[PDB]
């Protein structure tokens, strides 16, 4: 059968192919094959520009043009001339090559120096500086406005919810309370910590030769200096320079990249989780469009793409550094699932947007619970007893923990207490005992 | 962009689509609405055939013969036909039921027991029996005959190469002699043992219900004996039946298959290695179509997707398997991929397959290696030693260990031995020190 | 510092050492010397058994008694021994064949043949049968008989609590009832096919020398059959023979092993974070020693050391069945961690034991949430509005469902169904809409 | 049988527990217990040091000493009295306290405010804290300076044999040359860029109460400002302060170092493996103390522990950030495992360190190699046809490619180009050829 979204294997261009749409353009054979265009073209360009490397003149303003317009203009039909050509080279690189130079055959002064194309370059200054363009493409365009967004759904429910209390939750069961908001809260910090550390990964790139040596083009040109060229080179690209590799850009930073996607992506997990979870107690309902059940189903969906996401990516950072002296070819295939683990993670943020859009929480619930759950009261009697002195504070709240709010005041009334103290004390109840939890969430701001 | 090979952010769809055609009709969408279909078919076919459910009388021939058309000629129409019809149910299972509807709306006789369609069943419940048909289909059509090709493939040059020496290789280094032969021996035969508890892994179903206690089905007909009729239904796919579960089937077999099939990628992951290392050592070269270095390319491919089938397969074997309560939803997206893991397999094994075609051992190299390693029967002369009771033999082999045929010959001429176990030793050379290597690879055919 | 509980950097001899005191017989340093001392004792047996051997005569009754007590006596002292050789031979097996040679020393007729000690073989083929000793006997003394807890304890709590009524869960929200008998059966059932499945795992062995083709043997014995020779040892040791292998056993077996004992910790995995779930639902409170909450810390120790057991099973599995050519010396530091594994699940076993004996059913709230979620009954009011062909069910019931008895009565009265029918569902509740739930609980013991 | 070496299960703390003793004080219950001791401690001297709690006069500097003392003192007598007392309260945390007071019952100023030991924290400040400094300890006392050693190791065989010729390996192949010092170069750097990346980590610590927001201690002191005394104590540690948390600390900086000592293991596998194979290759022989082998043994333990390494490390990673709600147990058994994959870490930096100072590059072999493989020549003979404009280069090399000096000599002779540069490729050898290789060796002391 031919391949459409129904009859995909994988649901990532199948079922859910609509979701990541944007990285079509990236991870894809046609983004591998677009970049490889670039890389090439621009180092063509270098070529002419150096003055030192006589047999390829500077290119007028008009070349230029025609050069850059390849590469802005490449097409899926562009793609496919690639492949076409790949049918006869059986070698992608250089079918790269060969399309390249029927671009330029009918301009005379790119013609002129078409054989100058791929200069001294092995397959792998092209593919590593390819691999580098889609992931710092997939970073700054699709995975950071996603982070973004989550990022700030999470201060939204922060702030709409910032006072609203909560019976908290250790081991499953009642404790100090705090508000929905500041637990919102918690999260949003934890997102944006990994936000600026992915945002702080290098991107790397190299270029060199067969082993890394600049061998080839020594050889041909003594006089220039090709380390300078190479950084040169990469960094005019928008890529980070990486002096020192084999025949292969090493990987390490891909790691670095995936790691950091890795962590967030398990903070996700956790709030996708914990979201099931307050559903599940009843303390979110229905945003209206009687207190009507959401369906946790977005945030599923993201939990089970989130997982498949972290064991690609994981895989891809542990075994991609790994390669056999100068070199082996698996990290050639291995690299073609750039995206897949991006995709998966799309997905996913994609499903917990839509979630959270659903979300309204169920005040009425979260009060009769705290209600009913007097005994979180005997912590701030204890320290408070403990303040003034009071012997055995944690052994007579045992004895004394049914409780309810008349039983604490007469416990309170009962104590060795300052008359100011006890009234402060008879004044709390679990709804009112959050400490600083709204403070804290409106203090978000600042970090 | 719309979807094509070009455009697909993975590659099991992308660049190696072709490669897993096979898989387009199984765990796919399509497969998928597929295998429902089949499933939804089957159960209305029981109800009828079952006599105590009258509202459901006995189907003719020729009303058997309508439904089994719908099921056998179930195209990629069809499955569109269902994603439409899922725009506007927004469930998937449902959009099944609502598609059988209209197929059968022409048939009076069907037509008017429509609405017992999908009776008494959860979607799991037909979602579950859908996984498992699809897995059986997946090992009884694609996996066993490609691990097959494989055994078969090793077993060939286990057999060709019985008899050409080779100069072991233990932590590197020169070790006791064996025959190519026989190192593709070891591997045909772990293999098979793979293959064997692969084909014995069951492959479980069930079908009870809500919650897994036929709450509906006994509400409705209290006289009937679901628990016998969800037995000889799941049976009468060729499924095994599972009696004890939640809203879900476990999944617990899943992991047992995938466990298994990864163990086998494992040992493929070893075989492509060992190649790759032969290989570089020399021992192999280019089959003829001087000796010409054959490129480990395919090797390499295959490592590389068989890293990646494994991390997906784990992760599905180690996560599905857990599912809150009476279950939670993430599994529902994650069983979409049951594929996945499967794909990376298949584009391995082809791979493999490829790159043993093209292998052609380097006799020569292997002989004249052999040749320069007399210090291999510094071994044997020991345990002659030792047999004669011949002191510290390995104390003084090792002051013995340059050495050549003519030093070892002068070492056992002074020996304390027997003149004609003297001959046997001097009877042999690195090359034929290969211990019971070629009665071994003969005897493969016994186990 | 000096080693103690206190100062150990891993808490399987730290904090739970004592916890895992039966694997320090099995695992441990002293435990590989144990086993090694059987191998090389019953070696040297077998070759004075050979009538074929006529260098190594047969032992007669005392000798072989005094050979048996080495083997069945051998302490720490005798291990001690072997590490302090070690420290000359800078070899363990070298270190554990010296020792032997000690200990017959004193006897003549064994010290006559004290230099056939580990005739022939090489290092490995001593170790990889102390290695499945080693699991033969943590399998049969120790994972299975805590198997076999877990399961009778889920069995008992599966009889016990069989006719107690469960709101379901399901996506975490109420559904479909069931008991909470049946869900600790589900539970048993999954265990006990893990269990059939590990006692089911081969445990194999070899002998074959240097690289696996009795190279040694024959050359010192040539008219010995060292291929029966090899199958009957190792059978004697009640070990299954592996006669296909390079220096090293190929170690797919203890994949085999460890992806059984992986598969049973997930579903233990998915029992500790259930119950945890249940508890938080307060369905579970402490059992009798006002209903008290149960603190489910055992079922986190557990879940938590779940976890970890599954890590270095899983990577054990994955990465000892891949040996560099002939071997590599990678598996022999791995091969010393075959416990660590092992050891996180006891201490999970004996966690959730302890957790298990804390549990009781709050039969009052479950059975107060029950009467509060009537919307359960809409599922049997609608097949059975199906089963006599009343149009719209879905519809009409999703018209219907805030939800009471008298509602949901009212609603049956006003339906064309028959009056039999009509008072059957009027007759349900929440409670004791169950279906076949404890039938199936009473059934468990068949399967 | 008691813990020892010889008995203990891990072999962390058993064969390698020498290896690890630095951990000891660390990572272990002892470790653990010593840095609890040391939170509370200074948590005491922070309430006295604050004028606005009362209730906790300053202390005088002989009292500072006192308790200064208890911290820097902390013995394994201390830690077992610590156990003995949790005999007793079934509370680690608690043990402590207990364990102070006893400390602090003879100095009556200090005995005096006993009782505000631990005031208004909850178990989890301790530990989060406690856990931070061992973590922090580990990474500057231990990891880092092994980092290093093995950084200036790497450096030291760079400059050593900055211009020893090799004959590179491409997908195992020859390939064009590179030098033994470049190689190590590569390596040298992709560690120091993990160096940065781990000493660049945050290590951070909390303190606010039983959920996050201080309620406890708000209640008792409204009118400190706690969240001014929480940053300013968790800093006073040497910690980064983590402002917003639940009842635990959140674990992501964990994950963070993990994934960091992760990559940088993953290089070391890289280097191991790669050695091995330089080994196998005869690039390598025994350091004098006729070439002798050098047996890889200690690169293949190093393997082998980084594998367990990052198997425990990646577990953590991935589960310690996710807890349920405001926190489930599970982290607390987990997190006394912080030790293990550092330990299996420092096993293996001390096995690498130990191969290494055995290495001796077998230079006559090197350049025997290279002088046979003459086809590397054919790489830069044909940038340098391209540069001058010869037509179809690779398709005259590939006709040129048996290859020796005489025949490439010839070739060139034969092209068109200027005599200058047809000398300076006669020049060239398989030898001489390495390009830029030795000065990049010499400027890595610049990056």
């Amino acid at each position: 059968m031919e391949l459409s979204s129904l009859t995909a294997v994988s649901p990532v261009d199948g079922r859910y192919g609509d979701k990541v749409s944007a990285l079509r353009g990236i991870f894809s054979e046609y983004g591998l094959l677009k970049f490889r265009v670039q890389v090439e073209v621009r180092w063509l360009q270098k070529l002419a520009a150096h003055a030192a490397i006589k047999e390829v003149p500077a290119f007028a303003a008009d070349a230029i043009g025609y050069l850059d317009a390849i590469v802005a203009s490449f097409s899926e039909e562009d793609a496919a001339r690639i492949k076409t050509i790949e049918r006869t080279t059986n070698h992608d690189v250089k079918a790269v090559e060969y399309f390249l130079k029927e671009k330029v055959a009918e301009i005379p002064e790119l013609h002129a120096v078409s054989e100058f194309i791929h200069f001294a370059c092995t397959s792998e200054d092209i593919n590593n500086l390819s691999h580098a363009l889609m992931l710092k493409t997939a970073r700054d365009e699709v995975i950071l406005p996603y982070w973004r967004q989550l990022i700030d759904g999470l201060k939204d429910l922060a702030v709409q919810y910032r006072d609203i209390p909560l019976l908290s939750r250790t081991h499953g069961q009642p404790a100090t309370p705090s508000t929905i908001g500041k637990e919102m809260a918690n999260v949003a910090y934890r997102m944006e910590r990994q936000y600026r550390q992915l945002n702080q990964v290098e991107i790397l790139g190299k270029i060199n030769g067969a082993v890394g040596n600049y061998n080839a083009h020594i050889a041909a040109y003594p006089e220039v200096d090709w380390h300078q060229f190479s950084e040169e080179f990469v960094t005019s690209l928008g890529i980070q320079w990486n002096p020192y590799t084999t025949q292969i850009e090493p990987h390490d930073y891909i790691a670095e990249l995936f790691d950091c996607v890795a962590r967030f992506n398990t903070i996700l997990i956790d709030f996708d989780r914990d979201v099931w979870g307050y559903i599940a107690l009843n303390h979110f309902k229905q945003k209206t469009i009687m207190p009507h059940k959401v369906n946790p189903i977005d945030f599923e969906n993201s939990e089970g793409n989130l997982g498949l996401s972290n064991a690609v990516l994981q895989h891809l950072a542990s075994k991609l550094p790994v390669s056999r002296w100068q070199r082996d070819l698996t990290d050639s295939t291995v690299l073609r699932n750039l995206g897949v683990g991006i995709g998966y993670a799309l997905i996913a943020y994609q499903s917990t947007l839509k979630g959270v859009s659903k979300l309204e929480v169920n005040r009425d619930h979260l009060l009769d619970e705290l209600d009913h759950n007097w005994e979180v009261l005997a912590e701030p009697i204890q320290t408070v007893m403990r303040r003034y002195g009071i012997e055995k504070p944690y052994e007579k709240l045992k004895e004394l923990t049914r409780v309810d709010a008349e039983g604490m005041k007469q416990f309170i009334d009962g104590l060795a207490l300052p008359e100011e103290e006890k009234a402060r004390l008879k004044a709390m109840t679990p709804a009112n005992y959050i400490g600083r939890a709204i403070t804290m969430v409106d203090e978000l701001k600042h970090h």
